[PDB]
C-alpha cells in the first residue's frame, strides 16, 4: 500500500540520503555515497528525481576533465533509471571562504566569486534539465549587530539576484529562481529569515517574475510559524516554485527529520493544501537520515518520506470528500470566507445600515463557529478513526 | 540626565499606562484611568503625544452625544498640555463579535461591520491630526487547520485594505496605514505573522504606497527573530511608517515590558539603526506596566521607556563617533559591504579572471573578520566601560 | 466507536468546560456555567469525574451559608450522576491580592493568607473524597531580576509545603499533594518551571513521600521539552500522582487545546507510556474550548479529549502487540537497554578487556540502530496504515 | 580597566579557544591549536586555568607512550604559566561509537566502554589536580519515541554514575562529579534536559553528596528558561559545583557566544547572584569564538568573556551597595521575603485571625510592589547611567 511511483514527483537532494552524519559534536557515521548509487537506490524506492548542489556532484576544485567525468557518470545513472533533475543549487556555505556569506559577504571579492560559482552551476543545471534553481543563503547574516549592515546587505543581495536574472535572460534560459528562507543556523540570524521576508524581497527585484520561494517545513517551524499558512501566502502570491519537505520538532536546530515526523498535523494540513491547490512542482525532500542509521536505515527513512506523504494525501482527500465534513465546513462558514466582503462597492457598504446601525452585534457574537467539531472530523480522518 | 522632551517624539497608547492588569489568569489590579489623566501625566513626564483605539477613547456603544463629550474632554487635555495624536487604530479584537476576526472573519456580516467601525474611526483620527492609522489584526487567524482557508482570508484582507485605501483617497485624507504583524496570541496563529509577511502582502494591494508596517519589538521576538534586522528590511523597502517599542524575553506570550527591558542589546542595535537611518516617526511605546504596580509604578515604567531610549541613543551615538570603532568597522569591511558587487556589469564580471580562475580562495578564507573586537567595542560603549 | 466510560477515569476541571473565553485581548464569549450543569453534561459524555479550584465551586467571599448551599447542590449533582471528585486545588492566582504570589509573595501577610485559604479547601477536598490536592503556583515568580530572591522564595515555598504536610498528617488525612510546574505565564518566569525542578524541590521537603507532580502536556511544551520524557522521569521517581492532559503548539502562551491537538505524536507516545507503565490515576483534562465555540462546541471539544485518548490507546496497544514491532525493538536493542550495564560489579568491569583493550570500537560504530524503521512502524500504527 | 587576574578564577576549556570552526554546514576555518599554545595565550590574558576532555589533550587511540608525551608537554605549559586544571571531562559524544549514547547507549558493550573511558580519564584528572569531573551526556536521548525507553535509560544512567561514585570512593579521591544538562542538540531530545531534571536525578543516586550540577548559560536558555533562577535553585540545593559561562540568543541551536553576549541582562543578574552567594568555584567559559574569526579574534573573544564578567561584577556590586537601591528593595519587601512565613508554627497560624477572617484582602491588593522603579535602578546601574 502507499507505493510511490515517479508520477508522484518525489525528489531528493543528493546531500540528503548522502549525508554522512557529521553534526556539531560528532564525526561522520556513514561513508560517502557515490551519486550514482543514490540515483539507483532512490529509483528503486519509486522516486522521480534528484537534486544537487554543485559540490555534491563535482568535488570542489575539480579540473575540467574531472568535472566532465563526474557529470557523465551521473547522467548515465539518470538515463539507466529514468530519474530526472528538476532543481539544482549552489553550495555557498561549506567552504571557509563563505564564512561571512556569499552574495552578502562583507568582502567584495567573495561576493564576485560567489556569483561566478553560481553562474557556472546554472549552466550545468540547464544542461541537466532543471526548471528551478534554488538559493539558500545560509551564510548571509551575522552573530553580532555591528558586523552586518542589513540595508547594505539587502542592496548586495538584490544586486546579486538581479545579475543572475540578467544572466538567465541573456542566455534565453527558462529556469527560474527559488529563494529558500531560514531564520538562523549556521549564522546567528540569517537574512530573509521567513517566507514572508523572501516574498517581500522578491517584489523589489528588477524582474520579479523570475523569482519565487523554496520554503522548507522545518525552517519556518524554527521560528515557531505555521508552515501551511506560509505556503498559503506563497500560493496566494503565485510564488511557490518549489518546496522542501521534512520534519522538525519546534524551535531547535534544523533537524531535517523525515517528512511526516515532527509536526504530524502540520504535515497533514500541508498535504491537504498542496493537493487542494493543485501544486504541480516536485515534492522534494530535504531531510537527513539520523546518524544512528546504517544504509538500510537511510533507505528506510527515504521510503518513509514518500509513504507518509501518500498516507496524508489519502486522508486529506477523504476529509475533503466526506459529505459530513462538507456540511461542517458550511456550518463553520468556510463558504462565506470565500465570498467577497463588499462586491457592492465602497459607497454601498457606507450606505448599508445592516453593516452598522442595524447590525446586531450581540446576535452575531452568540453564533458559535463549530470549529472544534470540524477539527475532530479532521483528526478522525487523519487517524482513520471515523465512527 | 536623560530627560525626555517633546522634541524626542515619544508617544504612548492610552491602553498602555491605562492597562488595568487583567491577564489570562487574573483580575484587574488597577482602576481605569480617565484618558484626560493619562494625557496630563504623560505630558508631565515629557511625552510628545498619545495614541488610541476607538474604544479606548469612546466606550463601545456610546451615543453620538456621549461620543462628542468624550472627544471634547480629550481634546481639552491635549490643548492643555500640547500633546499630539500622531496615530490611531481600531479595536477589532476585544468584543466577542470579533472572536474569529474582523476583516477576515468567516462571517461576511462581521467583515462588513469591521470595515464600518474602522472607517468611522479613520474620520476621527484625521480630525485629531493623526498621520498614521494602525491595523493590528489580532483576531485574524485560527487555532485549527480547517477553520480558516488562508488564501481566501488573504483575499478578504486585501479587499478590506483596498476599500480603506479607496476611502481615504476619496476623502482626500493624507493619513497612511501601518499594518502591525504578530505571530500568535490571541489566535493560535495570526495571519501576516511577521514584518516580512506584512511587507509582502502590501505589495499586492491596489495602492501600495498608502501602506507600511508598524513593527513591534516583542512581536518579532515571539518568533525568535532579530528585530533590528526586520526594521532594516522595512527601512530598505521604504515602509517603516511607525514603530511600537517595548521589551520581550524571547518566545513567550506577549509581555509588553517597558522598552529597554527584555533583550537589551537588541534595544541598543534598534536605537542605533533608527537614529543612523534618520527615522522621523514617533517613538511609540506599546507596553504594559506589570500588574504588580500601583499608579506610581505605572508612571515610573513609562518614564523608564523614554529614559532607556535616551541612554541607548547616547551610547549608540558614542559608538558610531568613536575613531576606534570607525577603524574597527573598516577592519571588518563594513565599508566594502556598502559598495556595489559589480557596478562594472555582468559581462565584465563574467570576463574577470580575478573573480574565478585567479581568485585565491584559501587566501581569502584566511582573512579574519575581526567581528569579535568590533562587538566588544560595542559592548564597552553600551555599558560605558571604554578603557 | 471509542466511546468513553467511567472505567477510563476521564476527569475534567470545572474551569475547563466552564471557561467563559476571556483572554488577554478579549471579553468573555460564553456565559458562566453552573457547576451542576457541567457535572451532568460531562457525565452524559462518559466522564468519570470533575475537579475544582475552591473559587470555581464557591464564589470568592461567600458566607458560610452560601458555601454550604453551593457544596450541597454540587454534591447532589455528583450523586445524581455517579461522578467523582478525585482532585481539588486552590485558586492562588486570580484575585489581585495574589499578584506577586501566594506562598512566595514578598508580603508575609499574603503568604499566611494563602496558606489559610489552601487549608480551608484541603478540608473540603477531603470531604468530597479527593485523593490528590494540586498546587499550581502560577503567580510565584517575577518579571524582573531584583523583585524576587529565588533562594528566599524557595525557602518560603518549602516552608509552605512543609506546613501543609504537617496539617494533613495532624488531621490523619490520606490526601497527597501534586505540584504543577509551568515555565512562564502569567509571571515572566515561574518558580519550579519544569517537572525536573519540581521533582528536585520535593526531595528537600520534610515529608517527601506526601508530594508528587501534576505535569501538564502544554506546560512542558512551553519550554520546548519532551513531555513523554518528563513523564518517564516522574514515573521513574515514583512521583506521577496526577496528570493534566491537553494540547499545545510549541513555544507560545498556554493554549490548553483539547487533548490530541497540538503535538499529536507526543500525545501518542504519552498514551503509550501511561498505559505501558500502568498509570492508575485520573486521565484529567486541563483544557479550554476555544472562545470561538458555543456550548455545543464546548461539549464537542470535551468529547474529543476523551476520544483522542482512546484512539491513541488503541494504536499504541496495537504497536506494542505487533510481532513485527517486537522484532524491530529487538533489532534496535531496546531489550539490551533494559539490562544492567555491569551487574558483575565495578571490579569485574575494570578487569574486563572486552570493555576496553579488546573492544572493537569501529565494529560497534558500524552497527546501525534501525531506529527509522521502528519509527515508521510506529507512524503506520498511529495512522492505521499498516501494509 | 577590568583587567583579569588569576585571582578571578577564570578558566577555559581547551575546546573553546581551540574550536576549529566546523559547524553543521561548514568546514573548519582555523587550524588546530596545540594545547600548549592555548595555555600560554590564555595565561597572557589573565586566565587562571584550563579544562579538557580526554580527547582534547590526548588524541583518541593514542599509545601509552604518546599519551605520556602529550601530558608531559601540557604539564610543562601549566608549570611555565602557573595555570591550573580545576575540572576535566570525558568526550562521550564525538566518536561514532557513541552515536546512541555512552552511559545510556542501547548497546550494553558501548555502555561498558563508555565507563572504562571515563574511569581512565578520572585518574588523569586527579593527577592534574582537578576538583570536579563534568559529565555532559550530549548523546543520551533520542530522535524518535520508540528508540529510547527513558525509564530504562535513567536506570542505566544511575547505574553508571553509581559505579563512578564507587570508583572514586574506592580510590580515596576527593574529586566530585558535576552533571551538565542540555535540552537538545545533538540528540533531538537529551536526557536530563535542565538543571531541575539533573538535580532531581542526583537525589536518587546511591551517594548523592558526590554529585552536583554544571549548568551552562546557553543550555538553559535553549529551553527559554531563566538561567539565574536555575542557578538559584542549584545554590539552594547545595549543588552548584561548577558553572559554564557563555551567551545565547534564545531558543536556537547552542551558540556558545562569548559571555556577556546574548542575554546581557541575564548575565548581569547571574553575576549578581554568584557574587552575592559567594560562589567559590571556577568562572569557566564554555564558548566558541565564531568561525568568522582568525586567531587574533579568538583571543579577543576570550578576553571579552573575562572583561564582561568583571564589568558586570562592578555594576552589580554598585547596585547592591547603593543606599537608594537598598531603600527600593525594602519598598518592594525583599526583606520580608527572607523572613519565615510562620515561625510561630502551624497551630498559631490556624488560630491567627489576621491571616484569614480579619485579613483585609483589598487593602493588601492595593499595595504596589514598586518593582518597576527597582528594575530601572538596576538598569541604570548596569548601564552606568545613574542620575
Ligand atoms: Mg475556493
Ligand atoms: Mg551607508
Ligand atoms: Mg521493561
Ligand atoms: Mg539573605
Ligand atoms: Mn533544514
Ligand atoms: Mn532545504
Ligand atoms: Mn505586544
Ligand atoms: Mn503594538
Ligand atoms: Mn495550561
Ligand atoms: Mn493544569
Ligand atoms: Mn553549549
Ligand atoms: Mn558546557
Ligand atoms: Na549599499
Ligand atoms: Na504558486
Ligand atoms: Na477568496
Ligand atoms: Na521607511
Ligand atoms: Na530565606
Ligand atoms: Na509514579
Ligand atoms: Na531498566
Ligand atoms: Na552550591
Amino acid at each position: 500500500n502507499y507505493a510511490p511511483t515517479p508520477v508522484d514527483r518525489f525528489t531528493f537532494g543528493l546531500w540528503t540520503v548522502g549525508w554522512q552524519g557529521r553534526d556539531p559534536f560528532g564525526d561522520a557515521t556513514r561513508r560517502a555515497l557515490d551519486p550514482v548509487e543514490s540515483v539507483r537506490r532512490l529509483a528503486e524506492l519509486g522516486a522521480h528525481g534528484v537534486t544537487f548542489h554543485d559540490d555534491d556532484l563535482i568535488p570542489f576544485g575539480s579540473s575540467d576533465s574531472e568535472r566532465e567525468e563526474h557529470v557523465k557518470r551521473f547522467r548515465q545513472a539518470l538515463d539507466d533509471t529514468g530519474m530526472k533533475v528538476p532543481m539544482a543549487t549552489t553550495n555557498l556555505f561549506t567552504h571557509p571562504v563563505f564564512k561571512d556569506g556569499g552574495f552578502t559577504a562583507n568582502d567584495r571579492d567573495v561576493r564576485r566569486y560567489a556569483l561566478r560559482k553560481t553562474i557556472r552551476n546554472i549552466d550545468l543545471a540547464v544542461e541537466l534539465g532543471a526548471e528551478t534553481y534554488v538559493a539558500w543563503g545560509g551564510r548571509e547574516g551575522a552573530e553580532s549587530g555591528g558586523a552586518k549592515d542589513v540595508r547594505d546587505a539587502l542592496d548586495r543581495m538584490k544586486e546579486a539576484f538581479d545579475l543572475l536574472g540578467e544572466y538567465v535572460t541573456s542566455q534565453g534560459y527558462d529556469i527560474r529562481f527559488a529563494i529558500e528562507p531560514k531564520p538562523n543556523q549556521p549564522r546567528g540570524d540569517i537574512l530573509l529569515p521567513t517566507v514572508g521576508h523572501a516574498l517581500a524581497f522578491i517584489e523589489r527585484l528588477e524582474r520579479p517574475e523570475l523569482y519565487g520561494v523554496n520554503p522548507e517545513v522545518g525552517h519556518e517551524q524554527m521560528a515557531g510559524l505555521n508552515f501551511p499558512h506560509g505556503i498559503a501566502q506563497a500560493l496566494w502570491a503565485g510564488k511557490l516554485f518549489h518546496i522542501d519537505l521534512n520534519g522538525q520538532n519546534g524551535i531547535k536546530y534544523d533537524q531535517d527529520l523525515r517528512f511526516g515526523a515532527g509536526d504530524l498535523r502540520a504535515a497533514f494540513w500541508l498535504v491537504d493544501l498542496l493537493e487542494s491547490a493543485g501544486y504541480s512542482g516536485p515534492r522534494h525532500f530535504d531531510f537527513k537520515p539520523p546518524r544512528t542509521e546504517d544504509f538500510d536505515g537511510v533507505w528506510a527513512s527515504a521510503a518513509g518520506c514518500m509513504r507518509n506523504y501518500l498516507i496524508l494525501k489519502e486522508r486529506a482527500a477523504a476529509f475533503r470528500a466526506d459529505p459530513e465534513v462538507q456540511e461542517a465546513l458550511r456550518a463553520s462558514r468556510l463558504d462565506e470566507l470565500a465570498r467577497p466582503t463588499a462586491a457592492d462597492g465602497l459607497q454601498a457598504l457606507l450606505d448599508d445600515r445592516s453593516a452598522f446601525e442595524e447590525f446586531d452585534v450581540d446576535a452575531a457574537a452568540a453564533r458559535g463557529m463549530a470549529f472544534e467539531r470540524l477539527d475532530q472530523l479532521a483528526m478522525d480522518h487523519l487517524l482513520g478513526a471515523r465512527g
